[PDB]
């Protein structure tokens, strides 16, 4: 309302949570905070490949929202949007009910498009995703049936995909808890299936060595790699794959068994967001300017997974590079910071930064990690690490970011200073 | 003076040359700031190993120092220190001029002990050093008489050196050299000798694969390599090295002939330094709190490769941790601060922060770097890069850095938020 704006943030996942925190904080007792979300409780989303093997469960990674954001004074509303009407300024809630914004901060995340391949929603046959937690849970549930009766495994990315880190890890983690139940030998056969163009491409051209190192890393755990692949269809138990050449020409069609299979799908915008007007691509991500602000709607901001950025290669097969957490915090401290000018007379100027990628993945002793900015090459820091430390590190931040999504961030949000001195 | 404190930076270096500037930037024209050094000019070291092979020259890493200093405010003395009384508080210079000081900040960096190995100074035998320009250069002339006649090659690191990264750097780029030049053929033998207890132990219980990547590229180079080495004397050009075990016991002793050789020497505590009594551990060393001060005169500071640093192992063959550039700013920002704090009824706090080992290599097209933080395992940063990348940032990091001591500093000094935006 004028003079107290509302201020909707729509989605509590990693960008929208700290959002929230941090626009209560910004804008005070003056204004009111909303946080609207699909699921009545937080997940730390890159945990997720670890409870597909049973390594964690969710109350380790997940936890309720409502008490934490309430004792700040944020509102929450645990239901899904599935309208948003730009023009009125509405959401329309699942439940037929309706929430008007002064501002809409949209960090919705993606929309996990298991259309794209007939047959490969979880619910529909044998290739699961550990995306998240509920759909990890059943990747583990199927594991243990892989356990009771040994079958053909199949790990991988589909085409479309942006977040490959992930598969390697859960492929590297499922040989390991197989060599761990003395069952890896009772696998006929374990294959690894990816739109990149050569394996550890990663959707940004590469990072250190992430080629070699993924590449020696599958041969050393009996895993066959195929690259340039596209799965056309998922049926009776088997998976159609098609391997393009340089040029997209069908080099082989494959015919692939499958026992237990885990392929992370294609990302596209939610269908709310993707159903407004004008908002975003075909692909249904919200085109923004540098500030996050969306170029249609001066009132609409958005973060995360969720916006639009413009690819830098076109690959024999479609792939997609990651948003990762760093710059989704970016852009949420952005989005912010612009809102709150917005309210006080101004336009605001800060930006999310230069493009960056970071990832940690984590094989239970020892750790895989990378950072590579900006995205296009020769880059100014083009790095990746293995070992213990790196293990380490991820248990740390993941404490840490837990903790911060309990306890509230305010501040710009990082620990760079804090380990420096 | 009363009112009107003169402070002394002695040694116009990595770290003093900032030093100067920061010192008289936080005191401003109430104070008197004298930078005093050996060398009327100043001197990009990190670029002396290609100085030693020809890839560079003097007029590209080094500049007259005192119009930069002077046009800040900053007086400048191009004049040795050869005593210093820190109860009077009186420099004594070489042509035997005295300067007093209130605060004294000692810069003063390596004194390169080739004592240690007799013969093995530059000016003695066919073992050379690439520490300094001059050196550097001396190195060069070398080279080419190796190019003219042909022998046997050695490179190294002596017992108690702390600074590797250069001995593999060299060895490096003298193989490329050779190989442009087409008179790799023509070496009988290449050699690299190290007191390390295992190839790209660097001083720093290794980083990254950095064992793994040395250890690979020595070889590709047809450079064969010894390491947990002393050399106990260079004399007829023959370098008599003796190699132990684990145990610090003999399992070979060699009798290498060197035509061109290139040994990183043993760093020490520079004689005025080291001869003030009380200052200094025996190797020459300032012994300094978390605050840059020393512990047994209040009003003298110090910086750089000049201070102390306990050891963290006790390698077969005696080793050193280096002391690298973002560490050494951090030392020099801290003692800076706690001056000023001095100076103004207070006990600065300000501390160099969490130890750190950051260097680059530059081999030509390609570079190679590290970070490591903090000193001991498992360690919270540990990463080896290589690449185009490493070579172009090593480029422009150097032509930053140049640029800097001619235009002055007085921020905490550094662009990382410059380039993540
Ligand atoms: C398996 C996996 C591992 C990852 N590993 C890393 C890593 O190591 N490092 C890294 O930096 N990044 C990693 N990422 C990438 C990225 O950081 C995460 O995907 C991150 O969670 C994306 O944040 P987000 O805020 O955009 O979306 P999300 O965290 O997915 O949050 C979206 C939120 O919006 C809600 N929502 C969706 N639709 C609606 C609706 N219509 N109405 C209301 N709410 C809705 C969702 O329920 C969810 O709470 C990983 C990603 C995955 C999938
Ligand atoms: C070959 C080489 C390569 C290196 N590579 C890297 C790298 O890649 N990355 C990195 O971070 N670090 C690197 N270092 C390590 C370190 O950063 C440098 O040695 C750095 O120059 C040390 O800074 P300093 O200020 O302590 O000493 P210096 O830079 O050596 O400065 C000491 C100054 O004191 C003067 N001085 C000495 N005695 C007296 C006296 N009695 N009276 C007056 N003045 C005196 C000297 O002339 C000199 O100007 C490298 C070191 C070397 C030798
Ligand atoms: C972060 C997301 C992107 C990637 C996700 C998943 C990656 C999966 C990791 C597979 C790699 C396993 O293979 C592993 O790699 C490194 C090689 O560089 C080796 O380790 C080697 O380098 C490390 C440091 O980096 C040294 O500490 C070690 O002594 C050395 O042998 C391991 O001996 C090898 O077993
Ligand atoms: C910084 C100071 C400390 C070290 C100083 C001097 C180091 C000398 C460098 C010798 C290494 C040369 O060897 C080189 O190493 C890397 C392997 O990791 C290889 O490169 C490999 O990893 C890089 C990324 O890190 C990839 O871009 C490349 O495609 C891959 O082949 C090169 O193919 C090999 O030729
Ligand atoms: C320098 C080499 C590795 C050490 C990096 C330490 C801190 C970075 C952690 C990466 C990370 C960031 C930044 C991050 O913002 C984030 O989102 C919350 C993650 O999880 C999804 C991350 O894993
Ligand atoms: C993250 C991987 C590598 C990129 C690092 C970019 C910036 C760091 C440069 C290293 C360096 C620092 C910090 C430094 O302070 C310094 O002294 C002036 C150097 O020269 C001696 C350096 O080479
Ligand atoms: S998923
Ligand atoms: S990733
Ligand atoms: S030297
Ligand atoms: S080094």
């Amino acid at each position: 309302m004028r003079g107290s704006a509302h201020v909707v943030i729509l989605g509590a996942g990693t960008g929208g949570m700290p959002a929230a925190y941090e626009m209560k904080e910004a804008l005070g007792s003056g204004h009111e905070v909303t946080l609207i979300s699909a699921n009545d409780y937080f997940q730390f989303v890159p945990s997720n490949p670890w409870v597909g093997v049973g390594w964690k469960e969710r109350d380790d990674i997940a936890f309720p929202i409502r008490h934490y954001v309430e004792r700040k004074g944020i509102h929450f509303i645990a239901q899904s949007a599935e309208q948003i009407d730009a023009e009125a300024q509405n959401i329309t809630l699942a439940d037929g009910n309706t929430v008007h914004y002064d501002y809409l901060m949209i960090a919705t995340g993606p929309k996990l498009a298991f259309e794209n391949v007939p047959g490969s929603d979880p619910h529909e046959g044998p290739v699961q995703s550990i995306c998240t937690v509920d759909h990890a849970e059943r990747a583990f549930a199927e594991y243990q049936a892989l356990l009771r009766e040994p079958g053909p495994i199949v790990i991988g990315a589909m085409a479309g995909a942006s977040c490959f880190g992930p598969a390697y890890e859960y492929a590297m983690i499922v040989a390991s808890d197989l060599k761990k139940r003395g069952m890896r030998d009772k696998i006929p056969s374990f294959t690894f299936i990816t739109s990149e163009p050569y394996i550890g491409h990663l959707g940004i051209q590469g990072v250190g060595d992430s080629k070699g190192i993924l590449t020696k890393g599958l041969k050393e755990e009996g895993i066959e790699a195929y690259t340039n692949c596209k799965v056309t269809k998922v049926e009776d138990n088997k998976m159609y794959v098609t391997q393009v050449d340089e040029k997209g020409e069908t080099i082989k069609e494959m015919v692939l068994p499958v026992k237990f299979g885990m392929m992370i799908p294609a990302f596209k915008g939610v269908p709310a967001v993707a159903g407004v007007e004008g908002l975003c691509n075909p692909g249904g991500f919200v085109l923004v300017d540098e500030h996050q602000r969306s170029k249609k709607y001066a009132n609409i901001f958005a973060a995360g997974i969720a916006i639009a950025i413009p690819p830098v290669e076109t690959t024999p097969v479609p792939t997609g590079a990651p948003k990762t957490g760093y710059m989704i915090e970016s852009m949420v401290s952005a989005a912010v910071h612009n809102i709150k000018a917005d309210l006080e007379g101004r336009k605001g100027e800060q930006t999310m930064g230069t493009w960056n990628a970071v990832a940690f993945a984590d094989m239970g002793d020892r750790g895989a990690a990378f950072i590579a900015l900006p995205q296009l090459k020769p880059r100014k820091v083009d790095v990746f690490a293995y070992g213990r430390w790196v293990h380490l590190a991820k248990v740390a931040f993941e404490k840490y970011f837990i903790r911060k999504m309990k306890m509230g961030v305010s501040e710009p949000f990082y620990e760079k200073v804090l380990f420096k001195m």
